[PDB]
């Protein structure tokens, strides 16, 4: 009964797109270009070798390779109507048939669920996911009897070997297993087989599988409660916003399986309603992620993600495509897909490129956006504030743990200037696919530098890390958010509170990112304030991208660089100055791409201002020289940090003008800080331009009064926030 | 009888210009620009402040606006016809004349010649070369009355207060003088005064000047023996191949006066025949200075050098523009025309714009190039070795000392792919016209750390820089041109001979850029044959830009770091890591801009391998914290280092692909090491690629035959090199 190609590729879709080429220039030049790749592949033969490489190295990157180019072939095959391509599958497919069933277990022994094409299952379930469609695309050219031995002793075996054999891997909700789910039910679907399109859906029944059992990034295989199997991995890990908990990088990975096995589901099993699942999270989720991108379309680079990932990846063009095709067709996707300059090589690309030729194509809008956390959106989130046109992003992280690959950095920020970052979030440690990096896998220093709070722009507390760095106790906390209003576009204000990460410390740290009259841009106002039962040392990091250029207090420089601190990712800072401040206020400015940038923050004259480097305790130079400020303030309790990261100005290296080079700061000051109510004040140097920013702490309600006094003048307003002009 | 404009602007040239708007897109555009310019700046008003400031500074910023605006108001006034702009000049030239002669000296005391408009004569000189422009375009539109208080009370003593009150500035081959000679001509031109004319071109008679007075950046004020005035200093600091000998970022400096002044002089006395002085050599060096740039027009950071000064700047813009005009009208500047994206609003101008209406552009070749250095042309050179189409690029630096300016390194290299920086020379310590770091000016360490050997990719002896870092000493010396053949673009090799930097103690550098079987991409290999009289310490470092990749040597990273040195440079380098080798080739690789490096290089079992930092003692953070590795071999007389530097592979981001990351030498092997001949054999991964380069070093005759014996087999050759394949 079951026509084949069906999961992605479709029998009406092949002819719809025969009937266009020539005409459907984005999906032309894809085609031209894939065709390209793939001959010059058969060309070169079929090398199947006996795996023994770690990521970059040769047996990996040829497996890998050969997955990609077979899903390739697939489409090649149905699309110029030409066995060439079915043919190299045959051969291909028959080869691995002759050496995978005579494989040991990977001989690389780090995975906590060896592979036996590769290093460890995620790869081999990579595999399967790209293979079944190439076998869905040759299946009819294929005899009977080819299929049979196919089946019985290369896909059927495969499909155990990444589930039943590996439970640790296949039956958790992580990447791995919405991967290692997605390659079974795409072969099951492919052949008929109910046992494995089942197994797909709902996991394994009975695991057996014991308590506290981890994986290799601190996290565990199991969790109380939780299901198993794909459905489980998109009601789980999914936000009602569509954020998916690993954060942007790991969601962008993730994409790919969740949106080729729920097209295949959709195709196949309609009666699913697949993309109708936990109120259609996965067509949401594709706008969630890339709302999550700066202005070059790079993903914000939150817990473990390298730099540079970015909506041009094949993962985005796989989703952009699915979500256009089997969505609502939202034209500001279309946008999209012109600036990634190709399509897949289906049905959805073909609706993709139709769309673009027939004019439909509208902008995506990149807005200030409030997403939550959670299953149920109740355990934190993320805000972004977007100042006009893209102009100005603060990305500020109240998130909950994250799963094995989140940081201890509980209401962090970074910013960034039109795609330039300014004050980072560091990333990962570890060079990906790198093979001279460690097999290009998670170093230690990922772990040691990269998860800890000192690594991050929030607040630390004895030099200790949030919830001591440990993962279990992590795992069962979120921060809070107080209110999100992003309504006035000249004045968006979030707010977040945590009091787990210390227990015994209460930290509400309210962000705004502000444009008013004596400031040629937006600026950020950091508001981080702090309670707590003890004295203690807290430290406030400011990791700046950039050339110094100025301070307004002097600093000594040491004649030996010496490290920060002995745990906790302080061994991993030299301390490179220390400066004492000159007054209530504490200015550093810098340069970093043509612009000038300022952080002012309000100092007490016990404070330590100290000039950091990443790199300390290094050997294998495997962590980025970086600087940052750090503010140390010693044996306090209560206490509330008040900074501000202005933009000003700019330098060329070509015309050689230096213009707008000084802070337009005069003043900032706390004229209030209680438990119940904090009020800043802004002076401008030009002119008389003086704001107020009044916060209600311990009630959000949008509906209470609040009536206060500073200086002997009633301040009125409702709601848990007012930003007023002073006259 | 003497039209006016006439110097620069024609009338003739304002007739045709006219005809033509509208026609002309880039002239267009320009004017478009140009006209909202200066209409911004007539509605905000004349501001001519009591001067106070550095650059960067008000004073300094609103006085170098003003010499800007007022060239541009002088073409606008005469191309558009309207008295808008020439109202403006005439307002602003008198406000100028009501303050100029009451000012006191810059209160700024740094200059060794203080100017009265700013803190030195050469902005005082940059102001009046620009307003005579204007001065020129408004003649005829003031009264006689008007003109003889201007002169009398503004410009004649502003010519005499740049030239015979400040013969310190004025009396020199220096880019200074260049500056000051023609903003006294230009305004003498103008003004028909035939004494101001002679000054400007002969330099002021019997000037007086101290010999072996040093200004303030070490070199000397005079040259006995030496002329002044224009004429000199074309014939002086530029080579026969039109090298500016204070290196790119200087001469795109002085291009401006030197090709406005020119051409001034060509429109009103061309029986001077300029354009013909000294063999034509101005128009020669707008040709010299292009190919003095990268793949993305930045000028090579040789000698005090800010890195992105471009082709794309003012003086280039002007310079190509004149060339064209007044030259043989070369096709190749219309494609830098093209780039630069618009052009002088004057006859220059419009015969670009012209020329490229009429489809004249060629591309503007980008070649391998031998420079002389030195008036006659044999005080040494510098050398480029371009590969293919600018894919790679090699400059050789075996120049004169580069007066003031000149950096203490004798057979110093840096290298760059398609425009990255991998292996840099590390240019100026300044933040030019930047007012927060220093004034803008020359900061301390550009003579402790950027000058100094140690700062090179070149041999430093005994922690001690080339002529122990004395001016008096290294300007009397230069290296040595032993050969350049660049005519195979697959193997090109320069030599040259340095014997004075360190006496007693002979350094002859062999660099060549080869593409061979076995190889990717073109490699660099470098020989740098050392003899002396006693066993010293060599360092050679390598300044790399990139993440480190893997070594193939163990090396110690120490819990504190310290200082490398104590004097000449040393004193800026934290010393990160020090390695022994583990064999007879030791590797370092690293990843830049999305590829791959490896440098292999000759090693003996004492020699010591030390990972560097700049950023020692740089209390106002000055310097960048770049690293090196520096070989170090100490108790030594005689030896031969031997390098390759390979471009391999790649890695994105985005497809998370690493490829080729591995180098593809197996071997380099120093087979013959005498005074007389130097042979290294160089061995590929894949087995049968094997070359051997052969040097004779004690005659470079192209037809002498030399016949040497290596492991018993003979080789014969002619001439000073040999590059051949072994079979
Ligand atoms: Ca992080
Ligand atoms: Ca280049
Ligand atoms: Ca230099
Ligand atoms: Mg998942
Ligand atoms: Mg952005
Ligand atoms: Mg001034
Ligand atoms: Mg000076």
């Amino acid at each position: 009964a079951q026509e084949h190609p069906s999961l992605i590729l479709t029998k009406a879709g092949v002819e719809k797109i025969r009937a266009e080429l020539g005409n459907i220039p984005i999906f032309d030049a894809t085609l031209e270009k894939v065709k390209a790749e793939v001959d010059a592949e058969i060309a070169l033969g079929i090398d199947t070798p006996l795996p023994k490489d770690y990521s970059g190295g040769y047996t990996h990157e040829r497996h890998k390779r050969n997955f990609f180019i077979l899903q390739k072939a697939g489409v090649l095959y149905q699309i110029l109507n030409d066995e060439k391509y079915a043919l190299y599958i045959k051969d291909m497919l028959f080869q691995y048939e002759g050496m995978y069933k005579d494989l040991p277990v990977h001989p690389q022994t780090r995975s906590y669920a060896r592979g036996k094409l590769f290093w460890q299952c995620l790869n081999d379930s990579n595999w399967l996911v790209y293979v079944s469609q190439a076998y869905d695309c040759v299946y009819d050219y294929l005899s009977k009897k080819e299929r049979k031995q196919l089946e019985k002793n290369l896909f059927r075996p495969f499909a155990d070997y990444i589930s039943i054999e590996n439970p640790q891997f296949y039956n958790r909700v992580h990447n791995h297993s919405t991967w290692g789910n997605a390659a079974v039910g795409m072969i099951g679907l492919v052949m008929g087989d109910e046992e494995l399109i089942q197994r797909a859906l709902y996991g394994i029944e009975d695991d057996g599988l014991p308590i506290g059992a981890k994986d290799n990034d601190g996290g565990f295989i199991k969790v109380e409660g939780q299901k198993a199997g794909f459905l489980a991995n998109i009601d789980e890990p999914f936000s009602p916003d569509g954020y998916y908990t690993e954060g942007p990088y790991y969601q962008r990975y993730a994409m790919y399986p969740f949106l080729i096995f729920a097209e295949a589901l959709h195709n196949v099993r309609p009666q699913q309603k697949i993309f109708e699942h936990k109120d259609g999270v996965l067509l949401k989720s594709v706008n969630t992620l890339l709302s999550l991108s700066d202005a070059d379309g790079e993903f914000f680079p939150l817990n473990d993600a390298q730099k540079g990932m970015s909506y041009h990846s094949r993962e985005l063009v796989t989703a952009v495509d699915i979500a256009y095709h089997y969505g609502n067709h939202n034209p500001q996707l279309l946008s999209i897909a012109e600036e990634q300059g190709q399509v897949l090589l289906d049905d959805s690309g073909l609706a993709v490129a139709l769309g673009i030729r027939e004019g439909k194509s509208e902008d995506f809008q990149k807005k200030s956006i409030k997403l939550s956390d959670g299953a149920n959106g109740d355990q934190g989130g993320v805000a972004i504030l977007r100042y006009g046109n893209e102009a100005m992003t603060l990305v500020y992280k109240y998130a909950a743990q994250g799963l094995s690959h989140g940081h201890y950095d509980k209401l962090s920020f970074s910013l960034y200037e039109k795609g330039t970052e300014i004050l980072q979030d560091y990333g990962l440690a570890r060079f990906v696919n790198i093979e001279q990096k460690g097999g290009g896998n998670y170093l230690k220093e990922n772990t040691t530098w990269a998860k800890q709070t000192i690594a991050h722009n929030t607040l630390v507390q004895n030099e200790t890390s949030h919830f001591e760095g440990k993962y279990e106790v992590g795992s069962q906390h979120h921060s809070e958010l107080y209110f999100f209003d992003a309504s006035n576009p000249e004045v968006q204000v979030v707010s977040a509170k945590e009091q787990n990460a210390y227990p015994g410390t209460e930290m509400h740290r309210t962000m705004a990112l502000i444009k008013t009259d004596g400031f040629e841009k937006p600026f950020v106002l950091d508001i981080l304030r702090v309670g707590s039962n003890a004295a203690n040392q807290y430290d406030l990091p400011f990791y700046f991208k950039g050339q110094v250029m100025q301070t307004n207090f002097d600093f000594t420089t040491p004649k030996s660089l010496e490290p920060l601190g002995s745990d906790n990712g302080y061994q991993h800072l030299w301390s490179e100055g220390l400066g004492q401040p000159k007054g209530d206020n504490s200015q550093l400015s810098w340069l970093e791409n043509g612009r000038f940038y300022t952080l002012t923050t309000a100092t007490n004259n016990d404070d330590e201002l100290h000039f950091v480097r990443i790199g300390a305790n290094d050997p294998e130079f495997n962590l980025r020289r970086d600087a940052g400020l750090i503010i140390r303030r010693k044996n306090t309790k209560n206490t509330t940090f008040v900074s501000i990261l202005e933009s000003h100005g700019h330098y060329s290296p070509v015309s050689e003008f230096s213009v707008n080079a000084n802070s337009s700061i005069s003043k900032i000051e706390l004229m209030l800080d209680t438990k119940e109510y904090t009020a800043v004040l802004i002076d401008a140097k030009s002119n008389t331009e003086q704001t107020l920013l009044i916060l209600a702490n311990e009630n959000k309600n949008v509906n209470k009064e609040h009536i206060i006094e500073i200086k002997g003048k009633e301040y009125r307003w409702t709601g848990p926030y007012q930003f007023i002009k002073i006259n």
